[PDB]
């Protein structure tokens, strides 16, 4: 059905779409939870309140497709058991960094 998303290969494309993300922390932070696979090459949020166009949905950054799939496990709830909503870790189908 489906074994793993991105692969593996330097810095190029392959970050991934985190859904369900409330603001409940900043975007610089998800930095600090990650510091440990790679140096993540950007990190974002959208909200979809005003455009109807996401779904609440944040964009964590994960070039290197090897990388990603850290964010696959590292980074799936990115936040210490006790809720803080976690995100559904997944490299999207655009590729954009």
């Amino acid at each position: 059905m489906s074994y793993a998303r991105p692969g593996g290969e330097s810095i190029k494309d392959t970050n991934l779409y985190v859904t369900n993300l409330p603001r409940t922390i900043t975007d610089d932070q998800l930095d600090t939870i990650f510091g440990k696979y790679g140096s993540i090459v950007q990190k974002n949020i959208l909200r979809d309140k005003l455009t109807g166009r996401p779904r609440g949905v944040a964009f964590v950054r994960y070039n290197k497709r090897e990388e990603a799939q850290e964010a696959i496990s590292a980074l799936n709830n990115v936040i210490p058991e006790g809720g803080s909503q976690p995100l559904s870790v997944r490299l999207a189908e655009e590729h954009g960094k």
